[PDB]
C-alpha cells in the first residue's frame, strides 16, 4: 500500500486466528539536558527523524500487550526542569513507576470500526503527539515487523505550544476491517497529557474506551492485505 | 520524478534561454515568544510543517534573485532573547538590515556541476538548515512554481543542538546538467550560521564559492527534464 495520508485508507483482513485485544506498547526514556541548560529540555523529540530511528538510542524501557481501554491521561508535574515519578492509566498494563514527566511511548497495533462511516478522530498532547493510520501509512498487513519503520507522513498530529496542541483526522472506515494504526508519544518536562477520541456519522456518541476497536494480529508468512 | 532523497539524482536540461547567475531568496520574520516566556525563543521551527507551509504565515521581508558566490555566514549577537539587528553577505544581493537573531530564508533554483561523479556537500546551521536536492525530490524541471510545495525528504539537514548541528550529502552528478535545490534555512535566536560547501572526487579541492555553479531557471510551458 502506499505510504500516503489518505481520507480512505486501507486497511487488512485477518485469518482464523482470533485478534488479541489491545495495542502493543514500547517505553523509553527522555532525558533532560545537562543542569544548568537553558532551556533544561531536550528538543530531540522534534527532530524529523526523532520518531523513525532517534528515539531507539534512547534507553528501553518496557514493551507490553494488551494495551485497551480509556488511553488518556493528564500526569501533574510539581515541578520544572526535574523528573518526577508516575504512572500510566491501568489500560497500560504497566505497573511500575515511571519518569512521567520526560519520557518517549510508541503504541501499534489495528483499529476495527464497529460502524461503515466517516470518523472523525480528536487528538490532543503534552508534548506530542504522531498518528499514522492505514495500511501502507502506519505499518502494512500482517507485515508489522518488515515495514514497522517505514510509516509515511502523520495522518494527524499535535505539538503543544503550536497555535493549538489538537488535531483531527477524518477517514472514511469500513465496520469489521482492521487498519493499522501507529500512536508516537513524547512528554520533554513537566505535566503530560495524552487525548484520542472519536465520533462517528452514526450517532452523536464520543468514543474514549477503545475496548472493543483496538487489536493486535500477528504477523503472517503472507501477511493479510484487505480483502473487501 | 519520484520525491524520494536519492543516491542519483535526476536533473534538468534547459533549452537555448541562458540561465540567470545565481538562486532566488525569500525572507521571513522569526518571532520571539511573548516577553517572559521560557524560553524565549518559539519552537514553531521545528513543527514538521514549518518548512513546507508555516513559514508561509510569518511576515514576508524580501524576495531576491541572483544570490551566488560564498553563501556562508556567521553573525555574532551579543544578547540573548532580543532582535538585534545585521546584514547577510553581499552575495546574498539584500543590502537591508534584518533581524540576524531571528528569521527564516529560503534559497532554490539550480546547481550545475563541473565535473562527472560524486559529490558530497557538507552543511552546518545555527539553528536550521533543510536540503532539498535533484528533480522531485526539491521541485520539477522548470515547473517550480507548480511542484514548489511538494518536496520529498530532506536530503541532508543541520539543526544546531543535535548531537552534531552537521550533515553531508553524497550524489553522483553528471556536469552541465542542472539540478533543482531547495535550502531553508531558520535562526531562532542569538548567533546565526550556514555553511554549505562540496568536495568532488576529481581533486582535493572544497568548493566554497557557487558562482559557477547556482543559476536560476525561467519555469517553461512544457517543463525541461533531464535528456542525458
Ligand atoms: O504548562 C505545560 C507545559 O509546561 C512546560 O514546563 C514549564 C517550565 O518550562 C517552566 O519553567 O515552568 C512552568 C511551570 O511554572 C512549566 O509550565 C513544559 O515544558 C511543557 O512540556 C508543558 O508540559
Ligand atoms: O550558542 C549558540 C546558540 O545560542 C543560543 O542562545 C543562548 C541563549 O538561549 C542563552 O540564554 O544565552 C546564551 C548566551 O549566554 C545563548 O548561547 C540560541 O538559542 C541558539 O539558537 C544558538 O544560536
Ligand atoms: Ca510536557
Ligand atoms: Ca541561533
Amino acid at each position: 500500500a502506499s505510504k500516503d495520508p489518505t481520507t480512505f485508507p486501507l486497511g487488512c483482513s485477518p485469518d482464523i486466528t482470533t485478534p488479541k485485544k489491545g495495542l502493543s506498547m514500547e517505553l523509553y526514556s527522555y532525558d533532560f539536558r545537562k543542569k544548568g541548560s537553558y532551556p533544561c529540555w531536550d528538543a530531540a523529540y522534534l527532530d524529523p527523524n526523532y520518531p523513525r530511528t532517534g528515539y531507539k538510542s534512547h534507553r528501553l524501557l518496557a514493551k507490553v500487550d494488551g494495551v485497551t481501554g480509556n488511553i488518556n491521561f493528564y500526569y501533574h508535574a510539581t515541578k520544572g526542569c526535574t523528573p518526577q515519578l508516575g504512572h500510566l492509566p491501568a489500560s497500560y498494563n504497566y505497573p511500575k513507576p515511571l519518569t512521567m514527566t520526560n519520557f518517549t511511548m510508541l503504541l501499534y497495533g489495528y483499529f476495527r470500526p464497529k460502524v461503515t462511516g466517516f470518523h472523525t478522530f480528536t487528538i490532543s498532547a503534552d508534548d506530542l503527539l504522531f498518528v499514522n493510520f492505514g495500511a501502507g501509512n502506519a505499518f502494512d498487513c500482517c507485515r508489522r515487523d518488515s515495514s514497522a519503520d517505514h510509516f509515511g507522513n502523520y495522518q494527524a498530529y499535535a505539538i503543544w505550544g503550536s497555535k493549538t496542541a489538537k488535531d483531527e483526522l477524518t477517514v472514511h472506515l469500513d465496520a469489521g476491517v482492521y487498519y493499522p494504526i501507529r500512536l508516537f508519544y513524547n512528554n520533554r518536562e513537566y505535566d503530560g497529557a495524552l487525548s484520542f477520541t472519536f465520533k462517528t456519522e452514526s450517532n452523536e456518541n464520543t468514543v474514549s474506551d477503545f475496548s472493543e476497536y483496538f487489536f493486535s494480529l500477528d504477523d503472517t508468512e503472507e501477511g493479510c492485505p484487505g480483502l473487501i
